[PDB]
């Protein structure tokens, strides 16, 4: 049987692939192929970030970088910005002996009361990720802040948005347009922050996770190349939390040696059924064909 199964267009007919390469673009094809080499060799260089509406694909920031933009905007000590208004409650910690700090942790209301803090948001400012990390776990979700002119801004765009468990949000650098802090008052869903609540509350156009790999197949007739952005349906496993865990990384790696082991013939790998639309594409400026792949994911067991 096939190592990936098709979820949709079951109705076409197999295309050879020395049939594909002719034929000019766009199109639709259904293939029986094998997996020769995929790019990246990693599996966690291939997970990427995506804006919906501009298109851009960018890295995902190592964690390193996101502790230097928090120190360099985390300011020193604020006075007015604690506990204030009608949105948090804030009592912020001191640090002695190890090196001083004075990180604060702003507790957002829920129409007055505070909930079961499970849900439950937080307005860390002058904290590190390995902090908000750790305050995430338990906590329903924190979002970085620095102390502005006279009123709590988020920091640079290149830092997440919002931390929720295992889950980092990030929103587009040039797509959206940051809003004032006090505008999470007019969040309806006031128990449960929903990622797009607090981005659309902020002017915030979230980028999602991707798996950005290709793919080189060959059926016997020709060699193709296949792109693959999947958000979660190709392995059965949601791209946003890769990063973040052992087991879904575990997956990923045994799936990707399921379709092509190295060190056994190639007449020995399990065939591979997918579906792919070619379309024409530029790059710097010549037009090509590019193939990427849709409606496909792994088969029964493993
Ligand atoms: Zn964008």
């Amino acid at each position: 049987l096939s190592a990936t199964i098709l979820t949709d267009h079951q109705y076409l007919e197999r295309t050879p692939l020395c049939a594909i390469l002719k034929q000019k673009a766009p199109q639709q094809y259904r293939i029986r192929a094998k997996l020769r080499s995929y790019k990246p060799r990693r599996l966690f260089q291939s997970v990427k970030l995506h804006c919906p509406k501009c298109h851009l694909l960018q890295e995902v920031p190592h964690e390193g970088d996101l502790d230097i933009i928090f120190q360099d905007g985390a300011t020193k000590t604020p006075d007015v910005k604690l506990q204030n208004t009608s949105l948090y409650d804030s009592k912020i910690w001191t640090t002695k002996n190890q090196k001083g700090r004075k990180v604060a942790v702003h507790f957002v209301k829920n129409n007055g009361i505070l909930p079961l803090s499970n849900e439950c948001l937080l307005l860390i400012e002058g904290g590190t990720l390995s902090e908000i990390c750790k305050l995430s776990n338990k906590f329903n979700s924190v979002i970085p802040v620095r102390s502005g002119h006279e009123d709590l801004e988020l920091l640079d765009l290149s830092a997440p948005f919002l931390i929720q468990g295992t889950i980092h949000h990030y929103g587009c650098k040039q797509c959206s347009s940051l809003r004032s802090i006090q505008n999470l008052n007019s969040l309806v869903d006031k128990t449960s922050w929903i990622p797009s609540s607090v981005a659309e509350a902020l002017g915030i156009v979230p980028l999602q996770y991707v798996f950005v790999m290709t793919f080189t197949l060959d059926d016997g007739t020709g060699v193709l190349e296949a792109y693959l952005m999947d958000s979660d349906k190709f392995f059965q496993i949601p791209a946003s939390e890769v990063l973040m865990d052992d087991d879904l990384q575990k997956s990923v790696d045994m799936i990707m040696d399921m379709f092509c082991p190295p060190g056994i013939k190639i007449d020995a790998y399990p065939w591979l059924e997918c579906f792919i639309k070619s379309y024409n594409v530029t790059n710097g400026t010549d037009n090509q064909i590019c193939y990427q792949i849709f409606d496909t994911t792994v088969a029964e067991d493993v």
